[PDB]
């Protein structure tokens, strides 16, 4: 019958949308991925709890080249839905799938939950502030991306703040953290001499955003470079000219030196 | 001695967390506010249902200048829910309710929902393509605002999607329609001259997202300036070159013309 795209939200189960709970539980079948992102705070079992239903989770592989084989046959004879970390269409490449559904004569809907993405908020930067956004992918073999290196700068030069998705390898169970980031952040600057990300950078992080406590620090690269920012999943920010009011917020709840206060107008 | 943040999602009573929902249920006073937005999908009543709570609505003076005296002191002996459309703090001024919680003493938590800026990824556009957002608002007497228009050209320039959100004027219930949007931009092209928005121009229009029925519907100005996009809100996007799976998704799924296959990729 139909195709429900019904995302999990940022860390538990309990981050899904009570329009997505209601829904799930009516589902004949439900499928599910957990490679785009990690929820730190749950596990299936508590999913498959909450919903009632058994979860059959699929593959990066079982996605990208068999979802019309695995999922939507279902879909043609019944209520079938896909669950995934925060919101199925953020910083993924599910929204594609809505295409191979419509061609396979399934109609779909999406169901949204927290993202990262907005959740940002909660670090007390301007989130209409913020700019292109880039993915720190871990080096592989000789291939060492640097691209999101040029995204940064482009933004802080219009005074943007630039959110930095970092890489995962669930299969590995592999979750960059800030300090990784940070590190790879560096070495790119050694080889391009931009001047764009060094150890007086001011960068942000937010660490398991979602939970009741999430990490929330902000400061230089020289000292947080190897400060324990808690378990995965981590993003890291670098923002762009800051107002007083985010200074403010992130000197009063992220930690930040005093300094920052004071502007440069 | 806890304030609870929670966010109310994008359109319904049914858009806040599992989380936020449970938290709600077990706080023992429970504030809101709609003067930043509104829950176009649902009423107050219905909420306060759900919730099965007492709800009491404050007005913008009543948070901006009194939040310390109205709600903080509750929050001092017991649990306090404060609810917010969207996502907490996506709200630019809203963080520094969490400083003054710090200051009277009072712990603060964020429960997030979903937000339109990570919603909009249901227009099948690129989260990480968007740069700077702004906000339309209405000419009035001898003031003609036109930023918004410059954010545009500037994220164009550099191949960035732009979200811009619509004047609300949240206490008289009063929404700015994408059409309005369009025709404002056209008469700001007609000042400027920049060659930033025309007839020619493709954009987004995302309505009721939340729904299970949103209306999505992409396409050049021309033709869109007078089509019919249902009930707000509306939310205008002006896309930056497309990726051809974007292209194809906007084709496929928001009925937009073949044509943008060739003219703008
Ligand atoms: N709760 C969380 N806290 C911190 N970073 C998170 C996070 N959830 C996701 N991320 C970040 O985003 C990456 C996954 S990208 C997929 C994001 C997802 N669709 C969403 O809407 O959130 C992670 O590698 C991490 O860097
Ligand atoms: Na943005």
């Amino acid at each position: 019958m139909v195709l429900y795209f019904i995302g999990l939200g940022l860390y538990d189960e309990r981050d899904i949308t009570v329009k997505g709970l209601e829904i799930a539980k009516k589902c004949d079948y439900v499928f599910a991925e957990f490679y785009t992102s990690l929820m730190a705070g749950t596990t299936l079992g508590r999913i498959q709890k909450l919903i009632g239903k058994e979860i059959r989770v699929l593959s990066r592989e079982d996605v990208e080249l068999n979802f019309e084989n695995i999922v939507l046959p279902l879909a043609k004879e019944n209520d079938v839905a896909f669950l995934t970390p925060g919101d199925p269409l953020v910083a993924t490449t599910h929204a594609e799938l809505r295409i191979r559904a419509k061609r396979a004569g399934v109609e779909s809907y999406v169901i949204h939950a927290p993202s990262i993405y907005s959740a940002v908020g909660i670090t007390g930067l301007h989130i209409y502030k913020f700019g292109k956004s880039a993915t720190v992918a871990y080096p592989e073999g000789n291939w060492f991306p640097t691209m999101y290196y040029d995204v940064i700068k482009e933004n802080a030069e219009r005074g943007l703040h630039t959110l930095l998705f970092l890489d995962i390898k669930a299969e590995k169970r592999m979750y960059m953290t800030a300090n990784e980031a940070m590190e790879l952040l560096l070495k790119v600057e050694d080889m391009k001499k931009g001047g764009v990300f060094t150890d007086d950078t001011l960068v942000v992080v937010l660490a398991r955003a979602g939970s009741l406590n999430p990490t929330i620090r902000a400061g230089y690269v020289k000292d947080l470079i190897r400060e324990d920012f808690g378990d995965p999943p981590h993003i890291l920010i670098v923002p762009g000219k800051l107002h007083i009011v985010e200074a403010e917020y992130l000197v009063e709840i992220a930690g930040a030196p005093r300094e920052i206060l004071r502007v440069n107008v």
